[PDB]
């Protein structure tokens, strides 16, 4: 599934994801587009063998198990690719956890140099 901007804001809105460790939604509808350009299908190989999956890369050296990447934990308990899911609730669940970890939103490696001191408000503009 490749969301469209609103599609997407409407559905992390509804899956509580505005405001959750007080980053507005603005900030997750951006780090999905530079992410995974709204695409649920996304994956992406990390040079340390760890690959990221889905609309927000989640990544498989520590949140989820793709059964090759050696040294994996599984913190969100769940097989990588139930994060490919046209449904977004298990990438916003494991998300939750992530952004809960310590460091916040600086866990996507997008965010921080695509979102972060940006008017991320524009990527919800124009959403109902
Ligand atoms: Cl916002
Ligand atoms: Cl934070």
């Amino acid at each position: 599934k490749v969301f469209g901007r609103c599609e997407l804001a409407a559905a992390m809105k509804r899956h509580g994801l505005d405001n959750y460790r007080g980053y507005s939604l603005g900030n997750w509808v951006c780090a999905a587009k530079f992410e995974s350009n709204f695409n649920t299908q996304a994956t992406n190989r990390n040079t340390d063998g760890s690959t990221d999956y889905g609309i927000l890369q989640i990544n498989s050296r520590w949140w989820c198990n793709d059964g090759r990447t050696p040294g994996s934990r599984n913190l969100c308990n769940i097989p990588c690719s139930a994060l490919l899911s046209s449904d977004i609730t298990a990438s916003v669940n494991c998300a939750k956890k992530i952004v809960s970890d310590g460091n916040g939103m600086n866990a996507w490696v997008a965010w921080r140099n695509r979102c972060k001191g940006t008017d991320v408000q524009a990527w919800i503009r124009g959403c109902r």
